[PDB]
């Protein structure tokens, strides 16, 4: 399946907007800067979606994932300790449909993927 017209938004700040089309091996996006890239699988962690409406007439897939920094570190020394945090431990990716058409297909992807 795949998305006629979207816009993308990734871990808070919103960077995508264009194409999406989902394939059973990976996820691949085209960016409207006329480049196309791809993800490996989608970060499904915390999707809201809304097929009824009736609280909030409009469609939108929101997903949000939370990522741990560690591994290697260089300007700030390993510790228990986070009084001064300058970067979020999670990352919100917001994945908005502008078609009912995108967004019910959309969640007939998840919804299939999810069930599977």
């Amino acid at each position: 399946q795949q998305q006629p017209e979207t816009e993308a938004v990734l871990n808070g700040k919103g960077l995508g907007t264009g194409t999406l089309y989902i394939a059973e091996s990976r996820l691949s996006w085209l960016d409207g800067s006329g480049l196309g890239f791809s993800l490996e699988y989608p970060t499904i962690s915390l999707h809201a979606v809304s097929r009824d409406l009736n609280a909030y007439p409009r469609e939108h897939l929101y997903v949000m994932v939370n990522a741990k920094f560690g591994e290697e570190s260089k300007e700030s020394v390993a510790e228990e300790e986070d009084s001064d945090d300058d970067v979020e431990p999670i990352a919100e990716f917001r994945f908005v449909p502008s078609d009912k058409s995108a967004l019910e297909a959309m969640f007939t992807a998840m919804c299939e993927c999810q069930a599977l």
